[PDB]
C-alpha cells in the first residue's frame, strides 16, 4: 500500500495568451566557442553540476532503507551481580560472549512510509537536474549578454577615438586662427572643451570595456580565458535576430525553473504520503545468528549455535497531538510547493512578455536612433559649412558636435540593448 | 521551574526622537484611490509569495504543537514476539534450549517528566518562533501593500509620460511638415528641415521607451496581483493625482518598536533563544524517563487471552552526568551566544527601521520642495517655446532658439511626471517603513 | 588514525599576475582622522559585524561539542524495574511479580575510534570555525570599506550643494538685472524667462542634493550603530583627500594568501577533506562499549548495603557485510560535497580577481577621467566669463550666455561626482584586495 495522494498538476493561474538550439540560436563562431568553454568551467554552473551528484547521494541513501542489511558482530557481557538477585543466591560473575551474523531493525513496509520518503528523494533528486538545466540555460545567457556589452563599449571607443581626432585637429585650426588674431577667444575655449569632453568620455568607454572584459575572463573560469576572447570582436550580429514565443502552456512544459518547482511539489507530496504512514502501525524484524559461550575458550566449539529472531509491531494509539501535526506540516510544506509552482510559472509568464514588450520596442526604437544619427551627422556638416563660411555664431556648429556625438552613441547604446533583450528572451522562453 | 532566564527587552539603540520634519490608521484609510485598493485586495488574496509566507505560518504552529507533543504522555498498541535458541552453558536446563515470548498490550514509550523545565522551555521556543512566523507575514502583507502602489504609480506615471511624448510627437511632425513646405518652396536653409527632422525622430524613439516601460510596468503589476483575472483589474486611464494621503505623522521610534512587525517578529526570535537557554540549563540537572507496557503474554501464542495471564513492567530511569567532554556546557555557550545574536539582529532590525524611515522622511519633504521647482521650471520653458516661435514666425532669431526651448520644455515637462511619480512612491515608502 | 586523504591546496585558476597592501593596514590608508573616528566606532557597535562575531563563538561551542564525544563521560544513575509475569513465562513457574534496583556511576556509549571517524568530524568542526573566523575578518574589512564609501559619498554631496548654492545665487542676481531690463523694456521676455528657468534649475538641483546628503549620513548613523553617532558625523567637509591615491596591488598568488574570503573557503574545503574520512570510517567496524559500578538489590531497603556491589561491563564490535548501499552512497556525498566546496575555493579566487581587475581599471581610468573633467570644468567657467562679455555688450543672443551657464554648472557637478567616484573606488580596490596581512583579530578574544 501507498497513502501518498495522486498527483494532479494545478491548473495554471496565468492568462492563456501573451499580447530552439543554443548553438543553433548563437550564430557567431566565436560566441560559441567562448559559451563552449564557459560551460565547461564556469565554477558556479560546477558547484550545481555538484548539487545533483548530492542530491543523488541522497537518494540512494533513501533507497537502502528499503532493503533489509547484514551485519557481522561481536557482543561479550561480563557483570558481577548481587546474591540477593541471582537464582543462585551466592553473589556471581556471569560472563557471555556472542558472535556471527545480525539484521538491524528491518521495517516491513506495508503502508508504504519508506517507499514514500523513497520517493521524495528522486523527486528532489530530479528538481536538481532541473535546476542544472536552469543555470545552464543562465549561463549562456549571461556569457552572451557580457559579450555584448564588450562589444558595444569597443564600439563606442572607436566612435570616441575618431571623434577626438577630429576635434585635436579642429581645435589645432582654431588656436593657430588666435595667434593669428582672427579667432574669438570664446570660440577658442568652446572648442578646447569640445576636446576634454572626448577624451573623458573615452576613459569611461575604456573602462566600460575592461570591466566587461573581465566579468567574462570570469565567467569563462580557465586559466586562460583571457587568451580566447578576440580583441578584435566579428561585428557581424551574433543571434538569430527572430525568434517565436510559442503558447505559456508549452512555456510550463519546457523551461527548467517550471519543472525544478514540480518535481519539488511532487517530493512534497511523497511526504504527504509518509505522515499518513506514521498514523497506520509500524512492522519490524530484529534478528541475530550465531554462536553463544559463557567463557572465550567455548565459542570456537562444537554445539555453540545460538540464533536470536523478534518481530514487533506498534501501533500509536495517543500521542500528544503529534502525528496529526506532522500530517499538518506536511500539508503546509505541500501547499508552499503549489505556490511556489504558481508564483513560478507566473514569474515565467512575466519574464516573456517583458522580453516581449522589449525586442518589440527596441526594433523600433533602433530604426528611430539609426535615422535620427544620420540627421544629425548631416546637420553637423551643414552647420559647419555654415560657421565656416561665417553666416553664424560657433555656437551652432558647437552645439550641432555635442548632438552628433551623444545621438551616435546613444545608437551603439540602443543596438546593444536590443540585441542583450533578445538574449534575454531566449533565456525567458527556455 | 523553568530555567530560562527571565526576559526583559534590550533598550532601543536609536534617537528617542526623528530629525527635521496620525499613524493609528489603516491601509485603506491610507489609500484614497477606490481603484488601487482592489487591486491591492486582489493582490493580497491572490499573491504567490505572501500566499507561501502564510502558509510557513501553517508550518510554524505544526512545530510547536510538535514540541508540545512531547510534553504529555503518550501511548501505544503494541504486540511482540521472541524466539530464540539459547545453548546449554547459558541456558537454565543444561540443554540447548528454545524459548519463545509471544506479547500483546498497551505500552507507553519513553516519557521525560518535567521536573526541570527543560520541556516547557523547547516548547516555549517553538511556541515564540511561531508567534516571529505570524509576524513576518504581518510584514510580508505590508511589503506587498506598498509594492503594489509603487507598481501602479510607476505604471500611472509611465502612461502619463507616454500621453505627453506622443501629443508632442503629433505637434513635432506638424511642425516638421510646416519647414518642409517651406523648403519645399526654397525659402528655410536646409538646417531649420534638418534639425527639425531629427528632433521629430528623437521623439520617436523617446515614445517607444515611455511605451516599453508602462509594457513592463504593466507585467510587474499583473504579477503582484497574481490572478487570472488580473489584465481586466487595472486601469489604462491615469486615476485622480491624490491617490492617497499626503499628510502623516510618524510619532516616536518607541511607537514604531511596538507597530513595525520585522521588529516584533525579531522579538519573539529574541524570546525563542531565552527559553533555548532554560532547556541547555535544564540539561545539566537529572532526566527522569519512564517506560511502561501492560496486557498478556505467554509461552505459546494459543495462551495469549487466558486467565492469569496479565502481564505488566514499569520502569523509571534517573540520568544526571558528573562528567561529558564539556557537551553541556559547550552546549550552554552556544545557546547563549545565539541569544546575543537575537538581540543584535532585534537591535539592528530597529536601526535598519529607523534608517529607512529616515530616508522616507528626508525624500517626502525634499520631493515636496523640488516638485515646486520643477512645476515652475518646466512652465517657463513652456513659455519660453511659446516666445522662440514668435521669433522664428517673425523671422528675428535662427532655428536654434526654437531648437533648445522646445528640447528643455520637453525634458522639464517630462522630469516633472518622474518628480510627481519620485514623491507619491516616497509616500508609500514611508507607509511602509513605519508599519 | 584518521583516514581522511592528505589535504593539498587545489593550483590557482588565474594567471599568475595583473595586466598594468601588507604593510598597508586600514588606519594607515584612511589619512583622514575624521573618517578614522567613524570607522572605529563602526567596528565597536556595528550589529551585523557583531552578529557575524556570534557567529564564531557559535562554531567554536559546535568544535567542542564533537570533541565531547571523542572521550569518555561518566553518569550516576538510578534505574528501577517492578514487572509482573505469569508462571509460563516465569522461571520459577509461578505468578512472579520481581523488582529489582540499580544506583551509582554509569559509562554510556564510548565509541573507541580506532579507525578515526570521530577525530575527522572533529576536524570538520574545528574548520567551520576556523572559516567562521575568516568570514568576520572579512565582513570588518568590508565594514570599513562600506563606511568610508558611505563617507565619500556624503562627502560629496555636501560639495555639489556648495556650489549649487553658489550657482544658486549667482542666477538670483543675474536675474534681477533682467527683471529688472525687462521692467524697463531694454530685455526680451524670452530672455527673462530663460533666465527664470536657470534659477529654477539650481532650485530643483538644491533639492536633490539635500536628499542625497541626508540619505548618506541616515545610512552612516547605521553603519556606525551607535546611539551617539549623528554627533560623532562631521558638519562639514573634510579638506583634504582622505586616502592614500596608490596602493600597489601585488600577485594574484600572493591574494590568494591573504584575502579572506579565499581562506574561509580553504577551511571549508579542509572540512569536507575530513568528512570523507569519516565516511571511509564507516565501513569500518564500530567498537561501542558501556559499564556500570555501584549498588543493586531486590527490594528498595536492600540498595546501600554489604554484599551489594554490582558492576557491569559489555563491549560491542558492529562491522557490516551489507548494508542497503548506504555506507557507500554517504561516502559519494562526502566526495561530491567536497568537490562542491573545492569549486567554491576555486570560484572565491575567480570573482576576487575579477573584482581586483574592475577596481584597478576604475582607478587608472577615473585618474585620467578626473583632469579631463578638471579641464573640461575650467574651460567651460572661462568660456562663461567670455560669453558673459559678449551677451552684456549686446553683440550676441542671450542663448550664448544660457548655454554657457548650464554648461559649467552641469560640467562642475560631473567632475564633484567624478572626483568622489575615483575616490569610491579607491575603497573598492581596498575591498577586493581584502586588507593587509592578517587585518583582524578582532576575532578571537575566547
Amino acid at each position: 500500500c501507498s497513502m501518498a495522494p495522486t498527483y494532479e498538476r494545478p491548473a495554471a493561474p496565468v492568462a492563456d495568451s501573451w499580447s530552439l538550439d543554443w548553438k543553433s540560436f548563437i550564430v557567431d563562431a566565436e560566441l560559441r566557442r567562448l559559451v563552449d568553454m564557459a560551460l565547461d568551467n564556469n565554477r558556479s554552473l560546477r558547484q550545481t553540476l555538484l548539487d545533483i551528484e548530492a542530491a543523488r547521494a541522497q537518494y540512494r541513501i533513501q533507497r537502502a532503507d528499503r532493503v533489509p542489511g547484514l551485519n557481522a558482530a561481536a557482543t561479550g557481557n561480563r557483570q558481577r551481580q548481587p546474591a540477593d538477585l541471582s537464582a543462585g543466591n551466592r553473589s556471581e560473575v556471569a560472563s557471555s560472549y556472542q558472535v556471527g551474523l545480525a539484521l538491524p531493525e528491518y521495517e516491513l513496509d506495508l503502508f508504504g512510509r519508506v517507499k514514500s520518503l523513497t520517493d521524495a528523494a528522486l523527486q528532489q533528486y530530479l528538481a536538481s537536474e532541473e535546476a542544472a538545466r536552469a543555470a545552464r540555460i543562465a549561463l549562456v545567457a549571461e556569457v552572451s549578454q557580457a559579450y555584448l556589452s564588450y562589444d558595444g563599449a569597443l564600439r563606442r571607443l572607436a566612435l570616441t577615438r575618431q571623434t577626438l581626432v577630429s576635434r585635436e585637429y579642429s581645435f589645432a585650426l582654431i588656436d593657430q586662427r588666435r595667434a593669428a588674431g582672427a579667432a574669438t577667444a570664446l570660440d577658442y575655449q568652446e572648442a578646447l572643451g569640445l576636446v576634454e569632453q572626448a577624451r573623458a568620455e573615452q576613459e569611461r568607454n575604456l573602462r566600460q570595456k575592461q570591466q566587461a572584459f573581465n566579468a567574462l575572463v570570469l565567467l569563462l573560469g580557465s586559466d586562460d580565458a583571457a587568451q580566447a576572447i578576440p580583441r578584435s570582436p566579428g561585428q557581424r550580429p551574433k543571434l538569430l535576430q527572430d525568434i517565436a514565443p510559442g503558447t505559456p502552456s508549452e512555456l510550463i512544459e519546457r523551461r527548467p525553473d517550471i519543472l525544478a518547482a514540480e518535481h519539488r511539489l511532487r517530493a512534497r507530496n511523497a511526504d504527504i504520503g509518509a505522515a499518513r504512514a506514521a498514523f497506520f502501525p509500524r512492522i519490524s524484524l530484529t534478528g541475530s545468528f550465531g554462536t553463544s559461550s559463557a567463557e572465550m575458550s567455548g565459542l570456537f566449539d562444537g554445539g555453540s549455535r545460538s540464533w536470536s529472531f523478534l518481530p514487533t509491531l506498534t501501533l500509536p494509539i495517543f500521542d500528544g497531538g503529534r502525528n496529526r501535526a506532522n500530517l499538518s506540516l506536511a500539508e503546509a510544506r505541500k501547499d508552499s510547493a503549489v505556490a511556489a509552482y504558481e508564483g513560478t510559472i507566473q514569474t515565467a509568464f512575466r519574464e516573456v512578455a517583458d522580453a516581449l514588450a522589449a525586442s518589440d520596442t527596441l526594433r523600433r526604437e533602433e530604426k528611430a536612433l539609426r535615422a535620427l544619427a544620420n540627421s544629425s551627422n548631416e546637420a553637423l556638416k551643414l552647420a559647419k559649412a555654415r560657421y565656416e563660411s561665417g553666416v553664424d555664431n560657433h555656437l551652432r556648429y558647437l552645439d550641432a558636435q555635442r548632438s552628433s556625438f551623444l545621438n551616435e552613441i546613444a545608437f551603439i547604446d540602443g543596438s546593444t540593448q536590443r540585441q542583450i533583450a533578445l538574449v534575454d528572451l531566449f533565456r525567458a522562453l527556455g
